[PDB]
């Protein structure tokens, strides 16, 4: 019919039209956006001759300014703002503002000055600056495309990217005030009003966004399972803050994205992964769709209404034009590089020249032009301003978007260094070593023998894309550094690859290893970590000052009460507001006395509420002094509102009742801080682990890694230093923030937990022992259960001494034997320095630290052990005098477990998991763990799959004859934990801490009583 949506067939065609320029001109360096332009111009001149086509074409190309803006902007800003790696523009912010701040405006008034100069249109300087504000937005898109492709390119891309994106926004601030300002003059304007404006467009703004970015996240933080509702809710976050802060509030909408775009990337972990993975490539289709459209229309509009209007001079403008923009971005650049050189990471002069040629303009400036273009209509303004944008736009997508690639050339910036160029040749080697493996494989089955292998091995090749003397003993020393700087990239690596390690704690432990390895003699020094762990003061200051205000024990009624009354305020504020606004609202009559009803329940509300405070609390209600706040707000109403039955009565009151909740606000303006040093421990327990763990990998490389026993030994000395720094530093951290630390710690076990749960259920489902619909209803709930964790409190309570008793590894759910324990473990309280035993001193009992950090000291062997920690396990089972001696780097705290009392749990509690196995393998899965490790150091397993290995091992009873026999079908490992051990054949004897070798078929053992033999086996998954 006549009314149909002539519009589908316009979006439709242009889609069609984007997918057959992207896909021919995809390998051609030109832009397939220019293309696009030509198309647009070649269906511009035949719907001008064609009066059907024009129909098709005339109700999207005349389409109204506001329309445009607030479908496609939000969309481009939005998706602009959305694909930053937001960590890296944070760490560069002050270095991406100056420039796109500061170089916007003095680059768009340089612009405004040339187009007044220059050109015979004799404009104005409104109409120059909405000239220049939309000449000087940027879309490097084309750029940081091939920055991300390359090396030390990976930390300019942001930077670039994040100018183009605060540099679009202001230029659409600047273009708006200057549009409204030449095609909708206001009569005048005061100082005050200019400086509301500006707070309304630049301060205003930002707020807005933030707020309803936050709101957002909550509520995405609490969908569980409703992917939908998620991808919903964050398209009606978008269009509905531009939306509302454009036309109901007028702040700057486009501001408002940016943020939001900005705080929803940052918060990303509050997104489901599988929606987070769909909202990017989302938006990009979204984006790509309006730069489509807009090209299109560009192209029409130009070859309709532009291209009748231009002399041969301008032509002549247009390339003196482009020439005096790339020079004032040249100027202002150059001109700020004294500045930014001081600041984040500072430009290099390749980079100046990257940064200088690569900002290309985009649909953001033919936007602008366009709706220019409409608002003038008749007037040659327009035509001009799209004739120029697009020629604009036009030769930067020709010139600079096709030379940036040569231009990287000449830099040197292009090229892959060596250590990537051997990565990918040796990537490339595995890879066709596996496919020859693979092919003779396949050339044995009976069912494939006759496969034309000519063909299938040509289809199946990968190629390769980028094709004792003083100095021979400082080349060992840098050889040894080197290699061992290698081995911590790839044991970081692996660690982030296994989910032990945060991406940004990984990041920063690569970049302090390779920028170790730039410098001459440098290793990792833990002093260049410290800047993970060390907490900005000002969060705990206010942390302190905060918990003061409501600390509350002169006083210190169900809680309910206080949240009711605190409800029934905030739902006052209604009313208060409506009379304050009503009062100029009349200046409605009836509303004068609606008001009043509302005002008595409310104040009766509040009588009522602080009489059942007052009886409850006796004569204490009145020493505190929020509740002296709360009477003086009932002793002015009381007299208010009487007197009432005006500018008095309206004014007090809108400030006084609000006020009383700023109690309630105080506890979460807590947690705020809470979350912020949550966040800066998680880290920093991330990467002084994750350095530890990358330590303890080197240290067993190295050890047979390096030849040399001197270069050996400096090199383990620095890293035992390093370590030790490290275990100190962090064990620190808990005692000055308990509750933050067990939350970080607690979040980190369960997501451990998960994870190996996850892991379990794919191995059933690869197995076939469960369904794949099954596999997936499990892994929904382990998914839900994960995100919960980001909703955990940021500070839990740190459990009291009664609870860690009750968590040991050896005492867990043995309620009888909890009890025993409990009631014989005395509590002792030492002080700074202190010495809490000694080498030599006789196996007395064991320590556990409930408060505190230790040192070890003994027999060149230093350690530091915290809370958690139990010291003389060994000890006690083998009634050796101890080996250590343990020294108060702080005031500790530790339950003691006399000696005896341990012996008489030991003989009473013997059921089959008797106390005695408990303790015996906790002690034999921490004296296995090295030598597994020991056994496997060039193989593929870390320290944390040798402990999850051993853990599915059992001590055995040698009790049954005293001799053992290896089935080795069903002993992946077998260890020797204490005593000697003969070998049936050959009797030869081993000693008690080693490894059983797989020559070894039987043993036998001696069974004197004061070292008895015990063995830890591991079995086969395929048990018997």
């Amino acid at each position: 019919h006549a009314h149909a949506p002539k519009v589908i067939v316009f979006i439709s065609g242009s889609c069609l039209f984007g997918a057959i320029s992207r896909s021919l001109f995809k390998k051609l360096p030109i832009p397939y956006t220019v293309v696009l332009l030509i198309l647009g111009a070649i269906l511009g001149v035949v719907a001008s001759n064609v009066p059907l086509v024009e129909e098709h074409t005339r109700d999207v190309a005349h389409m109204d300014p506001h329309v445009l803006l607030q479908i496609f902007l939000p969309v481009l800003i939005f998706e602009s703002a959305f694909a930053m790696d937001v960590h890296t523009f944070m760490r560069s912010f002050s270095q991406v503002c100056i420039l796109a701040l500061f170089g916007l405006v003095v680059a768009s008034v340089l612009t405004a000055v040339l187009a007044m100069n220059l050109f015979n249109y004799n404009w104005n300087f409104s109409e120059a600056m909405m000239f220049g504000a939309i000449m000087s937005a940027t879309d490097p898109v084309a750029v940081v495309a091939l920055l991300k492709d390359l090396g030390a390119s990976k930390q300019l891309g942001t930077i670039i990217e994040g100018e183009s994106l605060l540099n679009d926004g202001c230029a659409i601030v600047i273009f708006n005030v200057f549009m409204k300002m030449v095609f909708f003059p206001q009569l005048t304007s005061t100082v005050g009003q200019n400086v509301l404006y500006f707070l309304q467009v630049a301060v205003a703004g930002p707020l807005w966004g933030y707020a309803v970015a936050k709101v957002t996240v909550f509520f995405l933080s609490h969908i569980f399972n409703d992917a939908l509702v998620e991808i919903t809710i964050t398209l009606a976050a978008t269009y509905l803050t531009y939306y509302i802060g454009d036309i109901w509030l007028e702040v700057s909408g486009v501001l408002a994205v940016v943020v939001l775009g900005l705080i929803v990337n940052a918060e990303k972990t509050s997104i489901s992964p599988e929606v987070e993975v769909f909202l990017h490539r989302f938006w990009e289709m979204l984006a790509y769709l309006a730069n489509t459209l807009i090209f299109m229309m560009v192209g029409v509009v130009v070859t309709q209404k532009a291209l009748v209007a231009v002399d041969k001079m301008d032509w002549f403008y247009l390339i003196i034009l482009y020439l005096a923009i790339t020079i004032i971005r040249g100027m202002v650049i150059s001109l700020f590089s004294p500045i930014l050189s001081r600041i984040g990471y500072g430009l290099t002069w390749r980079n100046a020249v990257i940064m200088t040629w690569g900002g290309l303009r985009g649909a953001v400036g033919l936007a602008l032009a366009l709706v220019v273009e409409n608002l003038a209509g008749n007037d040659v303004i327009g035509s001009k301003f799209l004739f120029h944008t697009a020629g604009i736009v036009v030769l930067t997508l020709v010139i600079n978007a096709t030379t940036i690639q040569t231009l990287l050339r000449i830099l040197g910036m292009s090229d892959i260094s060596i250590p990537k160029r051997l990565a990918m040749a040796g990537a490339v080697r595995r890879i066709h070593e596996g496919q020859n493996r693979t092919l003779n494989m396949l050339k044995s089955d009976r069912f494939l023998a006759d496969a034309d292998w000519d063909i299938a091995t040509a289809a199946c090749e990968i190629s390769d894309p980028y094709s004792p003397s003083p100095r021979e003993f400082a080349d060992m020393m840098e050889e040894a550094r080197l290699r061992m700087l290698k081995a911590e990239k790839i044991s970081y690596w692996k660690q982030f690859e296994h989910g032990m390690l945060a991406r940004e704690a990984l990041r920063l432990l690569v970049q302090h290893a390779e920028v170790a390895a730039d410098e001459k003699d440098q290793f990792i020094l833990v002093d260049d970590l410290k800047k993970s762990w060390q907490i900005k003061g000002i969060y705990p200051w206010l942390k302190r000052k905060l918990e003061d205000l409501i600390s509350e024990k002169k006083i210190a009624h169900h809680m309910a009460f206080e949240v009711t009354i605190n409800i029934a305020i905030v739902l006052n504020i209604v009313p208060i507001i409506m009379e304050f606004v009503v009062q100029d609202k009349m200046a409605l009559q009836k509303i004068e006395d609606a008001l009043r009803i509302s005002n008595y329940v409310f104040f009766v509300i509040y009588a009522i509420e602080a009489i059942v405070k007052i009886l409850g609390l006796g004569r204490h209600y009145i020493v505190s002094h929020w509740n002296k706040f709360d009477a003086f707000i009932l002793v002015v109403a009381l007299v208010d509102i009487i007197i009432a039955e005006v500018v008095k009565l309206f004014r007090l009151l809108r400030g006084l009742r609000m006020l009383r909740l700023t109690k309630a606000l105080i506890p979460k303006l807590i947690l705020v801080v809470n979350g912020k040093i949550n966040n800066q421990l998680s880290l920093g327990y991330d990467v002084g682990k994750g350095y530890i763990i990358g330590e303890e990998e080197v240290g067993k490389i190295i050890d047979r890694m390096v030849d040399n026993k001197k270069i050996l030994r400096e090199l383990k000395h620095i890293s035992e230093t390093g370590r030790l720094q490290v275990v100190k530093e962090l064990g620190l951290l808990q005692r000055e923030h308990p509750g933050i630390a067990v939350s970080v710690k607690t979040r980190q076990a369960i997501r451990t937990i998960l994870n190996h749960s996850r892991e379990t259920i794919h191995e059933l489902q690869g197995a076939g022992l469960l369904d794949e619909m099954e596999a997936h209803k499990l892994e929904l709930t382990v998914e839900i259960k994960m995100k919960r964790l980001m909703n955990a409190p940021s500070s839990i309570p740190p459990p009291p001494p009664e609870n860690l008793l009750k968590n040991v590894s050896w005492l867990a759910g043995d309620m009888k034997l909890i009890d025993f324990i409990k009631a014989r473990a005395s509590l002792l309280h030492f002080d700074y320095g202190e010495v809490i035993v000694r080498e030599g001193d006789e196996s007395d009992g064991l320590f556990l630290i409930v408060s505190g950090l230790v040192k070890l000291y003994g027999k060149v062997f230093e350690d530091y052990l915290t809370v958690g920690n139990v010291i003389g396990e060994m000890g006690v089972l083998t009634k050796k005098p101890r080996n250590a001696t343990v020294t108060c780097e702080t005031t500790v705290q530790v339950y003691f477990i006399t000696a005896e009392d341990m012996n008489i749990a030991i003989d009473t509690f013997t059921l089959y998991p008797s106390l005695e196995y408990r303790l015996w393998r906790v002690v034999a899965i921490r004296i296995a763990t090295p030598l597994i490790m020991e056994q496997m150091a060039f193989q593929g397993w870390t320290q944390e799959k040798v402990k999850l290995h051993l853990e599915r091992g059992y001590l055995v009873d040698l009790a049954e004859s005293h001799f053992q026999f290896n089935i080795d079908a069903t002993l992946e490992d077998v260890i020797l934990i204490n005593g000697t051990a003969y070998n049936a054949h050959t009797r030869e004897e081993i000693r008690s801490p080693c490894l059983i070798s797989r020559t070894v078929h039987k043993l036998t053992f001696q069974y004197t009583a004061t070292e008895e033999p015990r063995l830890f086996v591991v079995r086969n998954a395929e048990y018997n």
